């Protein structure tokens, strides 16, 4: 018996969709087609209804995102067995709407388009995706060869954002008329509307997440709201549009020269920085084993859309069971991924001589500091600053007129450069749940080897504290001596100077990871930065900067003041 079992044939689909039961879904969509009349009934019918009732459940809160996905990986595998039917006997379903969607040109990571999309596909919208780093022009040239009403794009570095204005501006020149919805983790509502929509006739929305996305492809393509919807954006747009366009970003920009000579404040003369335990480039690799106690769920669970720090969110009474239940699935998957060895972190660090000249880091061949084999470009905040000084990181670094010997590290990590094979093994067998799984887990894993290997640096290779041991929630509050900051953050926001990085270390022959135009990272899984000593290193964001600099800067790296200026567009005190 079984109960369910006994239930009208349309009702065990329901069932088996919201319970994500995939055992029988193959012998029980077969049954429900015969019943109908043509293929496309079940889909419609039965297939949908329940869906329809995993989105009611969800928005009252007894059903959350990692079991929504389940019920996809049910859905999408009763499609599978039925598509041979329909196709072979024509009709292609009615649906909700059509949607290309795609991570921008020279970004990698998809998680979060991963999510937008299915989840819209449990509202029965089309969905098709191109992937990532997707060139503008096959993303316009998709849409229109399959009729789609909308467009979305994906982006997660600031790079990206320059791509998708690309979009834009392209959809206008050719005419388009369909909505634009731009995301990501780049994408914010006030350059939506300072930077992306002006150059579009057409609509153009921003959504912060995967679940107010529905609902507005959901009134941006109705009738009764739709036309609604546009003018309320456009003017709240404006609202902010004019909000940050005039009344000027109070806190008044400083000379290149001022923020030099208020650079920071030190006595070198009294202070030797630690000498490197050792010197040079180093293959590194770590075991899954090894990594996972160095890993920091709390992110992990955010991906998924589960509230809550770890491991107290395993506790709440609202989504503590969930949590649990994801938990355990992550660990299951780890357990094979390690057990079989399909998932292999790995990456390289390495160790320098070092010494700041300027607003830079010269990075030496050897101790007698005579030859200089690269250097670290690195940005000074540029807004005045009264108690504190302009922050630049090669300030942290001893000055070469000091005398003083130092260092400088870099280090490139990847949760495994199998994560794509392992992600596309998934897709293959339409199970979005550990495609999303794997994926997240090699971000996990990347991450982890970060915090492992910053370790390492500092107990071993660079050796200033061997007695230092940490709980991995003392790791997480950072309380070390020491920072890892990682191009493309605040502190060090020219995502060019990976190259650096990838110089130094020869990180693509040592490793394999890769490096876009737009200057990602390949694997998706993978993270790279320095590695300071100074115990009075920081944090910080360079914020805006002035014309002054962008030059100064632009003769540094050898770049036109043009090219300088995309690159530092987020962080220019300037219009474009
Ligand atoms: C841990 C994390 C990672 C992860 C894993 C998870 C992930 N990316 O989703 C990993 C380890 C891969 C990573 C690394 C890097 N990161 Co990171 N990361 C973070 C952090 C702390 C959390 C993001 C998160 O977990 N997102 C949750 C996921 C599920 O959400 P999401 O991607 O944003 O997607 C949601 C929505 O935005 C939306 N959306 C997504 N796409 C679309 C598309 C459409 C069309 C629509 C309708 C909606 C939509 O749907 C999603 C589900 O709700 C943030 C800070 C922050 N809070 O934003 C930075 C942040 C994204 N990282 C940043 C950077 C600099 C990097 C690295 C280059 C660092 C390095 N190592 O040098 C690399 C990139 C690697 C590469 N391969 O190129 C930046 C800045 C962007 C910039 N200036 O380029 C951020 C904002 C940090 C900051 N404060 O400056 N990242
Ligand atoms: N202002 C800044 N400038 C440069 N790098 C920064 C930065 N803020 C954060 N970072 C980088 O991002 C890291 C924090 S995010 C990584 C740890 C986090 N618990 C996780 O698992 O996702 C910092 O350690 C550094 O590597």
């Amino acid at each position: 018996q079984a109960e369910w079992r006994s239930w009208e044939v349309n009702k065990r689909l329901e069932y088996s969709l919201v319970k994500g039961i995939t055992e029988f879904i193959e012998q029980d969509t077969e049954e429900a087609r015969q019943q109908a009349t043509r293929p496309c009934e079940v889909i419609e019918g039965p297939l949908m209804d329940g869906m329809n009732v995993v989105g009611d459940l969800f928005g009252e809160g007894k059903m959350f995102l990692p079991q929504v996905v389940k019920s996809a990986r049910v859905m999408k595998q009763a499609v599978a067995y039925l598509e041979p039917f329909i196709e072979a006997s024509k009709e292609q379903c009615k649906t909700n709407g059509k949607m290309v969607i795609a991570t921008v040109k020279g970004d990698v990571h998809d998680i979060g388009k991963n999510i937008v999309g299915v989840v819209l596909q449990c509202n029965n919208y089309e969905i098709v995706d191109l992937g990532v780093m997707v060139p503008a022009e096959k993303i316009l040239r998709t849409a229109k060869e399959v009729n789609a009403d909308l467009i979305g794009l994906s982006g997660l570095i600031t790079p990206s954002l320059d791509e998708m204005v690309n979009v834009a501006k392209e959809m206008e020149r050719q005419g388009f008329t369909i909505p634009l919805l731009i995301g990501g983790a780049t994408t914010s509502k006030a350059h939506t509307a300072v930077k992306i929509e002006q150059n579009y006739s057409g609509p153009t929305v921003y959504v912060q997440n995967a679940s107010r996305t529905v609902g507005v492809v959901a009134a941006l393509l109705s009738d009764t709201q739709r036309d609604d919807f546009v003018a309320r954006t456009r003017k709240e747009y404006e609202t902010v549009r004019i909000q940050h366009g005039r009344k000027k970003p109070r806190t008044p920009p400083v000379t290149l020269e001022a923020a030099r000579d208020n650079d920071f404040a030190f006595d070198w003369q009294a202070y030797t920085p630690p000498v490197a335990h050792r010197l040079g480039v180093q293959e590194v690799e770590a075991s899954i084993e090894t990594l996972r106690n160095y890993i920091d769920w709390t992110p992990f669970f955010m991906t998924w859309s589960l509230a809550g720090k770890y491991p107290r969110i395993l506790e709440d009474e609202v989504v503590g069971v969930e949590a649990q239940r994801l938990f355990k699935d992550a660990n299951d998957m780890l357990d094979k991924l390690s057990a079989e060895k399909t998932l292999n972190p790995r990456g390289v660090v390495g160790l320098f001589p070092a010494n700041r000249v300027g607003d830079d880091i010269e990075i030496y061949r050897d101790e007698t500091r005579t030859h200089v084999i690269n250097v670290s470009h690195h940005l000074r905040q540029q807004t005045e600053k009264t108690g504190f000084a302009n922050y630049c990181l090669a300030d942290f670094v001893a000055p070469k007129l000091s005398g003083k010997a130092d260092y400088i590290g870099a280090f490139a990590v990847t949760g495994g450069l199998e994560e794509d094979a392992l992600a596309d093994a998934f897709e293959a067998q339409h199970d979005d749940y550990n495609k999303i799984m794997v994926k997240a887990l090699a971000d996990r894993l990347a991450e982890a080897f970060a915090e492992y290997l910053h370790e390492r640096v500092r107990k071993v290779y660079w050796g200033y504290a061997p007695n230092e041991n940490l709980s991995n929630e003392e790791l997480i509050r950072e309380n070390y001596q020491g920072i890892r900051p990682a191009p493309g953050y605040p502190a060090c926001p020219e995502h060019t100077e990976k190259a650096t990085i990838w110089e130094l270390l020869e990180v693509e022959k040592h490793t394999g990871m890769k490096l876009t135009e737009s200057f990602a990272m390949w694997p998706g899984a993978s993270v790279s930065g320095w590695y300071f000593s100074h115990p009075d290193s920081k944090y910080y964001a360079v914020a805006q900067i002035q014309r002054d600099q962008v030059e100064d800067y632009a003769r540094r790296k050898g770049m036109s003041v043009t090219e300088v200026e995309r690159w530092l567009a987020p962080n220019l005190g300037y219009d474009a």
